[PDB]
């Protein structure tokens, strides 16, 4: 198998999920995901999704093989994938400002891959609709050619329409509090409906649009990256905290005033608002999100 096969170089990435490293295969970088024992869930629910559905796609990080394997006497869960070596839109995002083809482009490889991920497609070719559940800056890679691909189907939902059944799988994995929906963080999420998934994506997806943004160059000006509630929650913040600004406070992130003078910005500034609607269903699709942005 792919484990024995590859050398690890450097740790590029570590949390408590376990780690991602840097290794070679066949002479390639390839990306690592090496499991914590807490949430080997989390690595079946991948394994899961890349070997029984049809996920090929340019915006959704590339399968290489899952496996188990042994290291100091001891199982680990490896999930191997392509590697893509701008980093995390996270990192990126700090590292570097964006012009307009640059942020439309990171915006609209976002959106593409999620409406792919959110679309039951049928036949022998298709796959089952999916809701993410840990859409962030963290989960999304930059790729050298500027489109960004979606990580991460820990905690991946399905659903198929001949039966209608709804797979929720059964991983005690929370996703990040940080970009959790008003109706995650006051617990009045109905579990038995996919959309309700749906509708929690695009609140996050919203948030990830606002940090994007925040870099792209209007009038000479920036932004300097942070991430969403960065003024209201401290790092590291608990449930409790985003319950109070989100549920209680009714906080959303502030739209600068320089956005409104340039129409790229004042765009997403609509779309972005629109994706953060208490009210759940009355946010926008992933599909709605990709086609506003395919016209700018
Ligand atoms: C976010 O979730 C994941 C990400 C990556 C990943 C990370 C980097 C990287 C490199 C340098 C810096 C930096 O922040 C990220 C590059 N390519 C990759 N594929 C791999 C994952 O499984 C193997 C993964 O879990 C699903």
């Amino acid at each position: 198998t792919v484990a024995r096969d590859i050398t690890l170089l450097e740790c590029v990435g570590k949390g408590r999920y376990g780690e991602v490293w840097r290794g070679s295969w066949q002479g390639e970088n390839v990306a690592v995901k090496i499991f914590s024992s807490r949430d080997e869930k989390s690595w079946f629910r991948e394994t899961e999704l890349y070997n029984t559905v049809m996920l090929r796609h340019e915006n959704i990080l590339g399968f290489i093989a899952s496996d188990m394997t042994s290291r100091h006497s001891s199982t680990q869960l490896w999930l191997i994938t392509h590697y893509h070596e701008m980093g995390s839109l996270y990192d990126y995002l700090q590292l570097t400002t964006l012009d307009t083809v640059s942020c439309l482009r990171i915006v609209l490889s976002i959106a593409s891959g999620l409406a792919h991920l959110h679309i039951e497609i049928f036949g022998t070719q298709g796959k089952p609709a999916i809701a993410h559940r840990d859409l962030k800056s963290k989960n999304i890679l930059v790729k050298k050619n500027g489109q960004c691909c979606i990580a991460d189907l820990g905690l991946a939902v399905m659903h198929s329409q001949s039966t209608n059944q709804l797979d929720v799988g059964n991983n005690p994995r929370v996703g990040t509090k940080r970009y959790m929906a008003p109706e995650v963080l006051d617990e009045t999420i109905q579990v038995d409906c996919f959309d309700s998934y749906k509708r929690v994506d695009i609140w996050a997806f919203g948030l990830v649009l606002w940090e994007v943004a925040r870099r792209m160059v209007s009038n000479g000006i920036v932004e300097d990256y942070k991430p969403p509630f960065y003024d209201v929650v401290p790092n590291d913040p608990s449930f409790e905290d985003m319950r109070k600004v989100v549920c209680v406070d009714q906080q959303r992130p502030n739209i600068p005033n320089r956005w409104f003078s340039d129409p790229t910005l004042t765009s997403l500034a609509k779309l972005m608002k629109e994706c953060w609607y208490q009210n759940p269903s009355a946010r926008l699709t992933a599909l709605r999100i990709k086609k506003t942005l395919t016209k700018i």
